[PDB]
């Protein structure tokens, strides 16, 4: 029995605003040219958005217009809100190419896949809640359920656990944090009310909820003026909220703004896929698959499956099962997971994993050919 | 028995070049004004360095000159090398200002501490080697031991392991990767020779070395023109090479460019400290400590110590020990670890942890009060 | 008898906004270090101000804060107005240094001095009115005499003339133009009313005024959302409104953002001085002096005084008188005209010439030694 | 009898490099879409080019690639030269838009036309030589006639005059200046030798040449490098070299980067046309025509023809003859002068006037319906 903490941030967060914008460009490209190559990043500050990077593509794209559209969508239409899509400046330092006239990996790296049967989404509950908490603030903001709300927001769900010999059963949410931006025309008392009633309660399960849970509502006091004004923001800086909330591991690879040819993304996705499959097939309760690649080398340089002593068969075997049933060549990962599609913008917020959108072909498990010795496997 | 892989990159790597530059500014500030507040980031691309962020300080600083000095130091003096400190452009978008130990943590977040007695440095061997491999390429480049060498370089050490009931004993280096930039006046064959003879051999222990060890020397073929030219680079994008090579966990917090008031750094450091202490004291073989904080709240919001079943004491008994002996208030963490001191530039390369520089006050363990009930623990 | 046209623009005009900002930096520098060297320029667009250039100085300056202060002063405090000093972005790409009489002209060039006794200010009436017209719109805006007014504005005064054997006597204002920005709460009819009554009438002399005089009040229709938003603006792009409204000549030298060591400014100023003196001493009715310099050469490379046949003395004599009484060495020009002073910001709007501010040491004539053969000349 | 000075600069000059780049974009646009609207500017500093402005067009353009191509063409291969087209950074802040005779002038303004029969090109000899001097340095650089030469260069031709009855007859070149950039592998003595032998002598007529003529060859001493590195450069800053070398007048309107719908260009061109015609028809020896426009008003709001007493009738007639034979509506000017064509890049250097390129439809005069009473005029 122990406690754990995870966090998440809203799409109004400058760091995440970048992630979004970057993947907006990518989508824009794949839309016209699926074979596009996009390795681009966004940086934003006081009154500015600077898009910088490289893109090989045939697609005729209007970058500044895409950018602005994303900022608008996020809700930044007023300078008093801290950002204005209509009046802000957009510097493009992207070097575009025409390219006009299987697949060794494009870069070397390390990538991680994680999965836990503690939740339906095969994700750490601690992370799920944290992010759901945030998606709800969006709903509230957009739908008018809480009109005083503003885009730049942040959350944190630390919760209690227990481990039944490797199986994680969560008990209760020990403490809770949420720091949102807001209009000046709202009472501190009025905020707490709305936050508890219309977000916390409506997202946190009653089973885990208590009279006994701690509450931290804008403990920094007030938060009217925010957004990218004052703070600086960059692509791929929220790498952990993008993934597993620090539960598994990370390879260091920022996902957003990178096309699927980048092993950093593909490998990370395929890794999730494997893991999600491995726990589905009842081979284990908890897994952490690690993949690794060499620049210019098509096949994976190394492979590791770390089940937390939970997995019934054993790791020498698992590592094999994976290899037999999965083609981990970047080129094929793209094909199998349909990563040439324009689905990546929506990936940029509320986490890349745990979401069962149809286009997220890595969240639907595979069916794995198993040696007959382990035909008795699990629930 | 199993395999694992970790990676590292050189200070010539654009992503890391930023990390360095950012921390160069920080140092520059703390030099004159220790009470300085710096939340600043760097971005670079083809011919350009863009410094953006915010910093409250009394220090009179020459940012462009600092920047250039860092680029020069790294070795980028020629456009043919891919970057020129003398000729490149420097855009400053930093907003400069003029401007107790119970201070509330100036942000919310999650932070991780890791330690393993598998090595003298209390670090994952896989990571140690990977980074040592890189530091040696520097030595060679700078000292002229391999003059054809160039700054932009990358490494990857995947190695074989065994676990003796929680204790990690490494067996052999299964495979090795190293992709360096170089002058066009080199023979592909000549590179492999020098790489094996003057780096690999002189860093990798003979005990772990063998004839069946795999070697990947610039498998991307050639690599003459590189650096920030072609690639884009940002601060805090190499968060994993900066820490534990994906062995433990991460909170998502980019270290570089942030002053020590930022919990993302302090908490991460203090966490390492705890861990390093916890296995000094023979309480365990392997630990991962997780800290967590709330914005505006001085005390840590939550705490967790995950020893990998290697801990003699049993789990909750020591979460206590930590609390008793450590003051995890950000304000104190600065004082105790002497984080007001301009030591942060050198932190920006070759990893923040595992290095026993005197100024790294978090690498020298603490001495902890222990209930006498625990007289039997570890060597 | 003939007609002529000249124009002017307000300090809200982006092109002029730059000129101002640039000279704001200069002033800021000379304030601390009179021996400062400043060759810097400003560019502005939609949400952005980019300062680029070079400055050798000991002065410790806060450029972004200076910039913002200038924009504020001009009245751009709202995004709806087209610009916001509070929310806009400021990119500094200027390279600052620490500084390590008969002295070399710092650059080669060609410069012009002009003067006409047609007016008290020794300036073309056509230009005087045009600019006065604009200064009045400022007065009205600032003083609240016309609160609906907005900063970005423009004017144009085309005037009828007659020449009495070289002497220009103006007859009447043939046509008039004025295009101002404004709040959207104002009626088209209400604008024309206020413009005629509170500016035109209060600036244009009744002697020159008529019932037949043409009037062009925002003929582009509406003009609510203007400023640097939409329109690109640069330093030294309004070189003619800065000087003589196209009456004399120009050397091409942008004045603003350049310190007084730059012959482009000094020579131009000294030239005005000479001219103003030459017509004061009753040597002529109308003069256009041209100066010319060589890079690294202290003395003027060439000299020319073109009186429009209005000069009693004959030209060969004049250019002598000039030489005898004036020290046209850049080094001296600075000393004599007190150009080490922070007076240059206010020079950046409403024209560099014709204004009898005490600090404008080039508007107060000299007393010249004249051959006794021609004590009979003009009033 | 008197002296006069004019100047010019090479296409390597940063200020002029911008002018070129800007008009390169324009051409690029008109190429696909003649009805394009382009109001864009370039700014350059160290290893950086910033393109900013607005363009309404259907044309699909690759701005960074065009830019780079222009810089290359100009000769900046080596960061060693002060600029490198291959390695420099390109920031695009241009706001691009799809597109939704007798139209109103787009903007208000003042414009000038000048012509002098002192030379074949109907231009001031002082300016012609100055610029020819520079074109020759190009020839030499490009053709290898002087391989040590480098692109950033500057010239200045001050020459002696006489006017006989309003007719300017030039006598001799009093002094000469030329400051060129160069390779470090060449001597100061060797430089002087070349410029005198292979430029000065091969451009300056021997009739105007002599032994007493002054020579200023890199008086700033050395000039190994240069370019945009260490100088700042902007579009439309060399407005005088672009036109008449300060002989006539200027309206303040920067030509380059503006499409022909901009009266600043059209009016200036049409003005030259008129003047060139007026002196061709033997109506006078020397003319300066001034045009003037109102925003949104199609017809010219004012008109003036200043012949320097060198015209053969009153000046009210001339003003008539102009009106009768020319349609000065911006809309028509475009049609008659074929200003929808991509000819504007080459205009950006060596002056907009005096060059008898076929595409320069404003340099070939018109035939004017003059009265029968004035059938006796001029040679």
């Amino acid at each position: 029995r122990f406690f754990f903490t995870s966090e998440s941030v809203s799409g109004g967060h400058p760091d995440k605003m970048c992630d979004q914008i970057s993947d907006a460009i990518l989508d824009a490209c794949l839309a016209q040219d699926p074979k596009s190559h996009v390795a681009c990043e966004t940086a934003t500050k006081t009154g500015l958005i600077l898009v910088l990077g490289e893109i090989t593509t045939n697609a005729v794209i209007d970058i500044p217009k895409i950018v602005r559209g994303v900022v608008k969508s996020i809700g930044y239409d007023d300078t008093n809100k801290g950002f204005d899509y209509q009046t802000c400046s957009v510097l493009s330092c992207v070097e575009q190419q025409s390219q006009d006239i299987d697949i060794g990996a494009g870069d070397q790296g390390i990538m991680f896949g994680y999965a836990t049967d503690e939740s339906k989404e095969m994700m750490p509950l601690t992370h799920v809640l944290s992010t759901k908490l945030i998606l709800r603030l969006q709903e509230c903001r957009e739908k008018g359920i809480l009109p005083w709300l503003r885009p730049d927001s942040k959350s944190q769900v630390t919760l209690e656990y227990e481990e039944v010999e490797g199986h994680l059963k969560p008990i209760r949410v020990h403490t809770i944090v949420i720091s949102t931006q807001h209009a000046d025309n709202v009472s501190n008392e009025e905020i707490a009310k709305g936050l508890e009633e219309e977000v916390t309660q409506k997202v946190i399960p009653k089973e885990l909820m208590d009279d006994k849970m701690l509450r931290y509502y804008n403990p920094s006091g007030r938060f009217v003026i925010g957004g990218p004004m004052g703070d600086a923001g960059l692509t791929g800086r929220k790498i952990i909220v993008d993934t597993y909330g620090g539960w598994g591991a990370h390879g260091g690879g920022a996902f957003s703004g990178k096309d699927s040819s980048k092993v950093d993304r593909s490998g990370a996705y395929c890794a999730r896929w494997i893991a999600k499959s491995l726990v589905h097939a009842g081979l284990c309760h908890r897994v952490l698959v690690q993949l690794s690649y060499a620049i210019g080398v098509s096949h994976p340089l190394s492979i590791n499956v770390n089940t937390y002593g939970t997995g019934i068969c054993d790791e020498s075997i698992l590592v094999d099962i994976v290899n037999k049933n999965f083609d981990m060549r970047p080129g094929m990962i793209i094909k199998e997971l349909g990563l040439t599609r324009p689905i990546f913008q929506k990936t940029a917020v509320g986490g890349h994993f745990g979401r069962n959108d149809p286009d997220f072909k890595w969240e639907f498990p595979k069916e794995l050919e198993i040696p007959a010795e382990l035909k008795p496997k699990l629930l």
